[PDB]
């Protein structure tokens, strides 16, 4: 017999009615190939999540332009968007395309995330790179900071946290890039600063986890997604995004976590 994915699944309809809107959460156990799915392939807005997946972009280009990483990419005063708090600080000398990297998955540096989108060709150049792991539900069509509108019912900068979760995985986990640029992904992601609050939350301290997170900060807009090591047993990837249908509904980071704690505790 199959599981019975309402029993999975309950405990997730109790929590996004309190937060007052919806929760998508998919997770995959690595290990035993079991999953816990919620809303897994409805569409929530990306945010500042999609800066993961443009580090993994930068990653793939440098397997074909050696010492892409290395390069200097030296900005003008018009670079600079506001959440850009690493970017801001080398305006007089310009910042390395692997620094901009580290800065954009674990500061969530908007200026950042600008200026390696228009070395990949854009939000288009991203959403082509997604492709070609075969991903075809995500999409970035806008930039720093207008992606963020997370405006109900458009489809533009979204993706869904099945989607998000099974590229992840090509990406960390997978042979999708070559493993010096897949160690690089990962050790980009465990060092991001940002997460605290949200899947890291709901992990034993004694094991590894790498994030990225996204908060658009209208319509109860936020997410996080994340690989997790538990000691000596296959790691887990997982996603967790929320929405909610009016402007000032609130995001909460402890409904990410709590939903985060749902699915890891509910996998195989
Ligand atoms: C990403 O979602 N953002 C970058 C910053 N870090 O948050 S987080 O670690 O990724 O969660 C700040 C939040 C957010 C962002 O860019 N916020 N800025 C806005 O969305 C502008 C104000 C309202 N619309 C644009």
């Amino acid at each position: 017999a199959t599981a019975l994915t309402n029993l999975v699944a309950e405990p997730f309809a109790k929590l996004e009615q309190d937060f007052g809107g919806s929760i998508g959460v998919y997770a995959m156990d690595t290990g035993s190939g079991a999953t816990v799915s919620y809303r897994a392939e409805e569409r929530f807005p990306l945010c500042s999540s999609f800066k993961g997946f443009l580090a993994a972009a930068v990653l793939a280009r440098s397997q074909q332009q050696a010492g892409l990483l290395d390069t200097p990419i030296r900005y003008g005063k018009n670079a600079l968007v506001p959440w850009s708090p690493i970017s801001e600080k080398y305006l007089t000398t310009g910042m390395t395309v692997a620094e901009l990297s580290a800065a954009a998955v674990q500061y969530s540096d908007n200026a950042a995330a600008n200026l390696l989108l228009k070395e990949l060709g854009g939000p288009a150049g991203l959403t082509a790179f997604m492709r070609s792991i075969g991903d075809t539900t995500f999409r970035l069509d806008r930039w720093e900071l207008e992606l963020n509108s997370a405006i109900p019912g458009d489809a533009r900068d979204t993706s869904s946290p099945r989607a998000v979760t099974e590229s992840l995985q090509k990406l960390t986990l997978g042979s999708a890039l070559a493993a010096p640029q897949r160690q690089q992904f990962v050790d980009w992601l465990k060092g991001n600063t940002t997460g605290n609050h949200r899947i890291r939350a709901a992990v034993p301290a004694d094991w590894a986890v790498g994030d990225k997170t996204g908060t658009c900060g209208v319509y109860g807009t936020a997410n996080d997604y994340a690989v997790v090591w538990p000691t000596g047993r296959a790691p887990i990837v997982l996603a967790v995004y929320t929405r909610a249908p009016n402007k000032d509904d609130k995001h909460s980071e402890a409904v990410i976590a709590a939903a985060a704690r749902l699915a890891l505790e509910g996998l195989g």
